[PDB]
C-alpha cells in the first residue's frame, strides 16, 4: 500500500504529540451530502455495501470537500448479523428492519457458525484494500463494527428502540441464551475485524451504540466483558499473524456510567458522546487513553461563527494532548456541508493557534 | 380533607426518618393492569383524563393491589400543551401525537396566554379533590406535570423522539423563540401546579424526561432555569395564598450532568435513572437533598427472588436516610403485576430488616 502521508490522526490515537489537533465526523460519508445520495440512488443500501467501487467512491467524497484527518470505510454495522444468517431491509428511508428478530432461544438455531461469517463479508475487505488503494496514502483509514450488545439489540428488537425492552427482557429472563449469543456475536466479530486489517484498515472503532440503555450492572454482566475480549482476541490474532496491531476505538453511547472501565479495557481511545463534559471524561479516563469526540452534532445547525466558539469552548477544555475532535454522535441528513467544513477548519485553526 | 394516615413518603421527602423506606412506581395507574384497560377501554385516552370518577378510579387501582407509599394522580403531562390551544391525539395505540406541531416563531401565536391555562385544566382539579376525599387519608397523594424543555420537545416535534433534532435545532437556530416558549411554558406551569395543591395535592412532581438529550452547556441554558423558576413561583405563590407548600421533586432521565445543579435548584427531592449508580448520586446530590429511584424497570422482568435481590442491592447502596424507593422509568404495558407486588413487599421488608 502507499506509504502515508499524513499521520496525525494515527499519532493523537497513540498518545503522541502533534502539530495539530486531527478531526474527523462520524458519518462523514452520510445523506448530508447531495453526491452521497446521487450514489445511492444507484442501487438498494446492502446492495450499494456490496459493491467496492461504490463504497470506495462514498468514502472519498467527504474528503474531495473537507481535510477530514481521517476516512472511514462506507459500511453497515448491520452487515455482521446479516452475515450471521439473518435478512434485513432498509425499508423505504424508514432505518434498518429485521422482518425475523430473535425472539427466542431456538432461534439462535438458524445462525451460522461465528467462524464462516469472515468468509461471507469478503465484500467489505475487497472495499477496504481498494479505497486504501485509491486513497494513496492521504489519511489514514478507519474499519469498523458494531459491539456485541448493541448488535444482540438490533437482532432482538427488529430495528431501533427507545427502551430496548425486549433486548433488556433477554439479559433478565434468558441470561443465559444471551450469553450464548453474545459469545456467537464476539466469535464473528474478531476474525472481521483482523480481516479489516489484512485488507488495509489502519485503525479499528467498535461502535457500543445502545449500552445508554444498560445500567452499571448490567453494562458490567453483558456488554463489558465481550467488549474486552474483542480488543483481546483481535491484538492477538495480529500478532500471530505477523501484523502490527492498529489502534483500537470504544465508543460507547450514553456510557457516562462505564467510562473508567472502558478505559482500562484496551483500547487506545475511548470516544464520547455530547453528554459528558470533556473536563470530567479526563478525570474518569485518566491520562493515559485517548480521548475522541464530542461535538453535539445539532450544533451543526447553529451560525458558522457559533460552531467556531463552540469548537472553542470544546478544545479548551479537553486541552491538546490525547485528543481527537469528533462530534458526539453521526451527522443528520439535514446537514448543512458548509457547516461540516466550519467545524472542521475551526477544530485546525484553534488547535495551532492553541499550539503556535 | 381527610387527615393523613400514612405519611412516610412525605416524611422521607422532607429529609426526615422513618421507620421504613416509603415506595411507589412511576406509571402505577398503567396498561399492565388488566383493569386499567378494562376502564380506559370506556372512552379515548384524553377524554379518560377528563373524567373525575374515571381518573380518581385509575388512581386506586395500584393501591389496592399493592401498598404503596403514595399514589400519583391520572392524568397525562401533554395536557398542558393541550390546554394551551395545540391539538392532540392518542392514535390508536401509536403514543402521543400533534398533527400540527409548532415549526416556526410564527406558530407560537396560535398559544393561549399561559395565564389562562389553568381554568382551562379544571376537570384535573376536580379529579384531584375527588381522588384526596376517596383516598380518605391512606396516603399522600402526587400531582404532576412535564418540565418546560420537555414540553417543548413535544410541541415541536409532535411526539416522541430519538434525536430530538428538531426541537434541539429549535435551541441552535431560534434561542430567541425557544426562551419565549419556555417561558410561555413555565407561566403556564407555575399557576397549574399552584391549582393542583389548591385541589388537593400532597406533593408534586416535576417530569423533566428529555433532559438527557441536551448536554451540560444546553441544559444550563435552556432547561435549568425554567426548572429552577418553576419551583420558586410555585412555593411563592402557595405561600401568598395562605397554603402550607408542598414537598417538590425534579426527575431528569438521563440526567447524570445535571444533577449537582439540580440538587440546588429548589427541589426537596431529585429523581433518578437506572443508568447512575445509587452512590455516585449521593456524592452528586450531598446530603441535603431526598433522592428518589431508581430500579430499571426492565428488572421486573427477572423472577421474584432475583427481583428481591436487586431491591437489597439497590437499598444497601442507597442507604436508608433521605431516599424514596422508586423506578427509574415508568413500568412497560408488558409487566407482571405479580412482579410489582414482589419489588413493592421487597422494599418494605428489607428497609425495616435493615432498621430493626
Amino acid at each position: 500500500f502507499p506509504e502515508l502521508k499524513n499521520d496525525t490522526f494515527l499519532r493523537a490515537a497513540w498518545g503522541e504529540e502533534t502539530d495539530y489537533t486531527p478531526v474527523w465526523c462520524m458519518r462523514q460519508a452520510g445523506r448530508y451530502l447531495p453526491e452521497f445520495r446521487e450514489t445511492r440512488a444507484a442501487q438498494d443500501f446492502f446492495s450499494t455495501c456490496r459493491s467496492p467501487e461504490a463504497c470506495c467512491e462514498l468514502t472519498l467524497q467527504p474528503l474531495r470537500r473537507f481535510p477530514l484527518d481521517a476516512a472511514i470505510i462506507f459500511s453497515d454495522i448491520l452487515v455482521v448479523p446479516q452475515a450471521l444468517g439473518m435478512e434485513v431491509t432498509m425499508v423505504p428511508g424508514k432505518g434498518p428492519s429485521f422482518p425475523e428478530p430473535l425472539r427466542e432461544e431456538q432461534d439462535l438455531e438458524r445462525l451460522r457458525d461465528p467462524e464462516v461469517v469472515a468468509s461471507e463479508l469478503g465484500y467489505v475487505f475487497q472495499a477496504i484494500t481498494l479505497t486504501r488503494q485509491r486513497l494513496a496514502g492521504r489519511v489514514p483509514l478507519i474499519g469498523f463494527a458494531g459491539a456485541p450488545w448493541t448488535l444482540m439489540t438490533y437482532m432482538v428488537e427488529g430495528g431501533g428502540s427507545s427502551t430496548m425492552a425486549q433486548a433488556k427482557r433477554w439479559l433478565y429472563q434468558r441470561p443465559q441464551a444471551s450469553h450464548q449469543l453474545l459469545r456467537i456475536l464476539t466469535d464473528a466479530l474478531v476474525p472481521y475485524l483482523v480481516g479489516q486489517v489484512v485488507a488495509g484498515a489502519q485503525a479499528l472503532q467498535l461502535f457500543e451504540s445502545h449500552a445508554g440503555h444498560l445500567g452499571p450492572q448490567l453494562f458490567n454482566k453483558f456488554a463489558l466483558p465481550y467488549i474486552r475480549d474483542v480488543a483481546k482476541q483481535v491484538k492477538a490474532r495480529l500478532r500471530e499473524a505477523g501484523l502490527a496491531p492498529v489502534p483500537m476505538i470504544i465508543f460507547a453511547k450514553d456510557g457516562h456510567f462505564a467510562l473508567e472501565e472502558l478505559a482500562q479495557a484496551g483500547y487506545e481511545v475511548v470516544g464520547l458522546d455530547w453528554t459528558v463534559a470533556p473536563k470530567k471524561a479526563r478525570e474518569c479516563v485518566g491520562k493515559t487513553v485517548t480521548l475522541q469526540g464530542n461535538l453535539d452534532p445539532c450544533a451543526l445547525y447553529a451560525s458558522e461563527e457559533e460552531i467556531r466558539q463552540l469548537v472553542k469552548q470544546m478544545l479548551d477544555d479537553f486541552g491538546p494532548h490525547r485528543y481527537i475532535a469528533n462530534l458526539g454522535h453521526g451527522l443528520y441528513p439535514d446537514m448543512d456541508p458548509e457547516h461540516v467544513g466550519a467545524f472542521v477548519d475551526a477544530v485546525h485553526k484553534h488547535s495551532r493557534l492553541l499550539r503556535q
